[PDB]
């Protein structure tokens, strides 16, 4: 378990631990191994939150948070409690939507939402998008079921590209096992490479690092 580079050697940021809920890498052993790499890397704090899931709550992330994020936390929680020291326990934060969420996350998201509506090939981009996953699996969905989809993606989009706050800890970098379609979206969005009026409205020259980390 390493990373595919001195500042972290030299334990510039704190990482935050993205989790994929329900993507087959994630076993509790995989996230319990990231953990294991985070705290070892870390300035300070690890940072556990939820990144993607691919009607009790106008939010799609808040509803993945109750149903299933607050007792996958649980068990991470109950297996750190038996492979790590107490000292080690008390770095990592387990952040849930909420946490992250906060009032200037929202606006960022609103902001995307009211692009997502207006610009029409934002929009096409966002929805060709969701269908390369879709045309992975063996399931089937329908356009309204796409365009949803694609508003759930714009949901979490700014926690993997501007440096937010949970709890009131900032983190620079967040680990990931494998680059994705998402990753490399972000990548061209921070370079304002792709949709130059998403880095002028909502990023800020202190873009969230991405580190590849796996066995």
């Amino acid at each position: 378990m390493e990373l595919h580079k001195n500042d972290i050697e030299l334990k510039k940021y704190n990482i935050g631990v993205a989790i994929s809920l329900g993507n087959k890498w994630f076993s509790i052993d995989n996230i319990e191994k990231l953990v294991k790499w985070s705290l070892l890397h870390t300035k300070e704090y690890v940072i556990i939150f939820i990144a993607d899931s691919i009607k009790l709550s106008d939010s799609h992330a808040e509803e993945v948070a109750i149903r299933y994020g607050r007792n996958l936390f649980i068990k991470i929680k109950e297996r750190v409690s038996l492979s790590f020291s107490q000292d080690e326990q008390a770095k990592i934060i387990y952040a849930t939507w909420s946490d992250i969420a906060d009032s200037k996350y929202k606006e960022k998201v609103k902001y995307l939402y009211n692009l997502y509506d207006k610009n029409i090939n934002f929009k096409n981009y966002i929805e060709n998008f969701v269908k390369e996953w879709v045309s992975k699996e063996k399931r089937t969905f329908n356009n309204n079921e796409i365009n949803k989809f694609g508003r759930y993606i714009l949901e979490e989009l700014p926690e993997l590209m501007v440096q937010v706050k949970a709890r009131g800890v900032l983190f620079e970098a967040y680990v990931y096992p494998y680059k994705t379609r998402i990753t490399e979206f972000v990548g061209l969005l921070q370079k304002g490479e792709i949709f130059p009026e998403i880095k002028t409205n909502i990023l800020d020259n202190h873009p969230k690092i991405f580190l590849e980390v796996r066995e």
